[PDB]
């Protein structure tokens, strides 16, 4: 089987009228869990869950030269609000400023792009589409184990492009952290290409171990975007993750 399925986390998407997968990864033991085998594996849109592949190339290309760069606001009003002020790479991942990373797909370019993804061995390496949407309208696809690949990869330090660019990028990742945990994420919601889904990959660090995520969900409405923070921490909960 490789993985293991725990069919009992389908409760927490139901609670909420929802349907969908979350995939846990175990570092220290190299066991896979998740509550449905086959979403699992089921290939989709990144929507901005590409930022964190974007900003990698950007920054190994020097399109992006730190993270405190300005990217400034390019006038255009656009309908969610903190996406129309200037931006650094940090504010611009919280903020999810979808404008900012078009121009550094732009800046990157078509051939670079297919080259680094293949390099990345990224979903299923397929760029086709618009240089600058390819990865919200066009042919990209990646599942959830692959994003778990992915995600493995740079939290080692091992994709090919610099040490500095990799921990930039976890650094702009960082979510949330207390006295117990570290979260590093990011979230992403597919509106352009049905079906609508939401994301959210990353992972969580603690003391000993470290525990990969990555889930996604029907998200027929902006309305449930907060159950995708929400689900996976009930997840965490139920298996002893975080308190
Ligand atoms: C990337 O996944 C999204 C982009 C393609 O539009 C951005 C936008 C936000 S959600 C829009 C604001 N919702 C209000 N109700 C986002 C996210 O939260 O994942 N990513
Ligand atoms: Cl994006
Ligand atoms: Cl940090």
């Amino acid at each position: 089987q490789g993985w293991q399925e725990n069919k009992s986390w389908n409760a927490h998407f139901t609670e909420h009228k929802s349907q969908g997968v979350v995939v846990l990864w175990n570092e220290n033991k190299q066991q896979g869990f998740t509550n449905n085998l086959k979403r699992a594996n089921q290939a989709f849109l990144p929507a901005s869950t590409f930022k964190i592949p974007n900003s990698l190339i950007a920054l190994d290309l020097g399109v992006v030269k730190d993270e405190h760069q300005v990217f400034k606001w390019d006038g255009q009003t656009r309908d969610i609000a903190t996406w129309n002020r200037d931006h650094n790479l940090i504010t611009a991942m919280k903020y999810s400023v979808v404008p900012v990373y078009q121009e550094f797909a732009r800046q990157i370019g078509e051939a670079r792009m297919s080259k680094m993804l293949h390099a990345f061995d990224y979903g299923n390496e397929d760029i086709s589409g618009n240089v600058d949407s390819f990865w919200l309208d066009g042919g990209i696809r990646i599942s959830a184990t692959e994003q778990i690949s992915f995600l493995r990869k740079l939290y080692h330090n091992k994709l090919h492009v610099s040490e500095r660019s990799q921990r930039i990028v976890k650094q702009a990742m960082l979510t949330e952290a207390n006295g117990d945990y570290i979260i590093r994420a990011k979230t992403g919601y597919s509106t352009r290409i049905e079906p609508k889904i939401g994301w959210w990959v990353g992972w969580v660090e603690l003391d000993d171990n470290v525990w990969f995520f990555a889930m996604n969900m029907d998200m027929p409405t902006s309305d449930g975007l907060g159950l995708r923070q929400a689900i996976t921490k009930e997840v965490l909960k139920q298996e002893k993750i975080i308190p």
